[PDB]
């Protein structure tokens, strides 16, 4: 009975669950006598040439699949990643941005400046000014804000960790596969000419996020510190690896992802529109030219927290921006600020859930 | 034409696949609607309560799904183990050992203390005298050496930790599926009062083709340094876990390794009697009547480097003992001990095997 506006989430209804056992029967049928055993640890070969092709295709990143590794899940490779670069090094986040990897990199007893956003994301001008070693970015809509950071600031931030030696960014290219605006703007990675970018992507806003398939990119230097460590192990097993190799090559994958990227399309459009009504325009949206989440804005007299405690009840799935709020005060101003997603959101539910969405602002 | 004395885990050829297959499918329609989710981080509850129930009964680990952590592998839960505990604490490990562990807990640089066996497994004596404050330990099934410790070492493991505060076992329990002839001594922990035991499990030897599923059990205190993290989200497949789930009630399981059990059971003594019977006297099998490997002494005056040499010649796959040094700094190997493992042996290769075993540990015949 719940309606879902989590940003969270997938419906199980759109992903083809039944290709996806039909690739794992061929690719256990190829691959039969070995399946049983552990993979190369940075993920099969094979496997990682198909995930280069394909983000080379879609995202121009540049790469040869030795650079890549395959884990289970963003946060291992994150931690692993703390591992590679250098120990001492400062890192900076998106500020609001993902307070998990705030807390991984605090835990991790590293400094973590916090950088404001402008019209165009991360604020290249608080960057430098605070001086950190390492970006964690997120340019093809920023987490949660959802602003899709233009080419401009994508230079300015390359330009930035070129000017000294030792500065890296890394690229979180989180849901990166949908586009409702002008097409594709190439990621940092590609748009660099120094190898300074760490490219990390996921398989969890195109697939089910159940499946725990993730890779990063490492600059070769990167690269050599890897593999001078001798005792990792593959956290992906060899058959969900082959699995997603043949759900690609056969090309099952391109043909979900444009299928997909026309139907969030115009259930986004469908959205918006019922927003705006049931609202009657006194609602303000933003980041919602990509990705699959937005964020509205209310003006209200009650508190994000009575809004949420409230939605909750009338069975509505929602979430605060306070979620995302990184360097903590007690200081909620403003208008109540909720992010919209819409990957788990039914087509039929769209006028009711927008409903119990008033009901939980005004009461 | 290689035969192979190496494995400790089965394949392919043994794992009933297609069960497997068909256990995944019904799990994914009886929760269709909930894979658009991630997992709880600790992983789906009634997995969870699903592995308990099992443990509890096959091995006498007595815990609460609540503090079972499942992720992809042993080794990331040990990560997250290091973790939990104080930053500061000096780890110690079994020699001989699984040295990828030794350079895990070295990388993460932590002091770890090198601690030798007797006939009781780990020695209390060095672990007293050279004080770490961790311990990592394989009380039912050395490995490599397949020594199970005897419930008064486990007491005195118990006793030790119990002493001092921030102190800690780790109980390895890897290959405990297979137990021959006698019953088995049940799990360290379940003899642990004090809650100083954490239990690390797997499905590894049981199962693994490939699958990468652990579990660890924690005490109350680094369950709640768990939960005051936050920010961990589960690392194996929620696909793997339903599976898994399914094929464990459905009975599968229990099926599965009452199967390979007796399996096993067969090769080891098929084995064995054909090592005594191409050596006789001149073979002494140390290792205990359980998991999938055991160790043997020969009566030879070659070296342990000359007989692993003459086995690759005649294309037989083995491993010495000092393989499974934890550290090596301006010292060598030893004299003839191998240990052999039987997972992947196939019957008819038993006694050509055999033959080549005998071949190279004199280097006639
Ligand atoms: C900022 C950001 N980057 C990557 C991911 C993908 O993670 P996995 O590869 O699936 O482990 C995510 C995923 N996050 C959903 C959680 C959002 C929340 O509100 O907690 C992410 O946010
Ligand atoms: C196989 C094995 C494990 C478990 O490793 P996984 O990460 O579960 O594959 C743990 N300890 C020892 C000694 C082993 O041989």
């Amino acid at each position: 009975d719940w309606i879902s506006f989590s940003h969270m989430s997938s419906d199980t209804d759109h992903f083809p669950i039944k290709s996806w056992f039909r690739c794992e029967q061929k690719a256990a049928s190829r691959s039969y006598r070995t399946l049983g055993d552990m993979s190369h640890p940075q993920g099969i070969y094979e496997v990682r040439a198909a995930i280069t092709r394909l983000i080379s295709l879609t995202r121009g990143v540049k790469c040869r699949p030795e650079q890549m590794i395959i884990g289970a899940g963003t946060q291992v490779l994150m931690q692993l990643l703390t591992e590679l670069l250098p120990k001492e090094a400062v890192y900076a986040m998106e500020e609001p941005g993902y307070r998990r990897m705030y807390q991984l990199l605090k835990n991790a007893g590293k400094q973590v400046k916090t950088i404001m956003l402008d019209e165009k994301g991360m604020s290249i001008a608080e960057i430098t000014r605070q001086q950190p070693d390492v970006l964690v970015t997120t340019p093809s809509h920023q987490f949660p804000s959802g602003t899709i950071m233009p080419v401009s600031r994508r230079i300015q931030l390359l330009n930035w960790a070129a000017e000294e030696p030792r500065r890296y960014i890394i690229e979180d290219d989180y849901d990166s596969e949908f586009t409702y605006d002008v097409d594709s703007i190439p990621a940092l990675q590609s748009l660099d000419r120094f190898q300074n970018v760490i490219y990390m992507g996921t398989f969890s806003k195109s697939l089910l996020p159940g499946l725990r398939i993730s890779y990063m990119v490492l600059p070769p230097e990167l690269l050599r510190a890897y593999k001078q460590r001798g005792y990792d192990l593959q956290t992906c097993s060899s058959l969900t690896q082959l699995t997603l190799q043949e759900f690609i090559e056969s090309g099952e994958y391109q043909k979900h992802i444009k299928k997909m990227k026309q139907h969030y399309k115009e259930k986004r459009e469908r959205l918006i529109t019922a927003l705006e009504a049931e609202f009657s325009g006194e609602v303000t949206v933003k980041g919602a030219n990509a990705g699959l989440h937005f964020v509205t804005e209310f003006d209200t007299r009650r508190t994000e927290q009575d809004i949420l405690s409230h939605a909750a009840g009338l069975q509505l799935e929602i979430f605060g921006m306070s979620r995302f709020n990184l360097k903590e005060n007690k200081r909620q101003t403003g208008r109540p600020a909720l992010i919209i997603g819409f990957a788990r959101l039914k087509e039929e539910d769209i006028q009711e859930g927008v409903q119990r969405l008033f009901k939980a602002v005004y009461g």
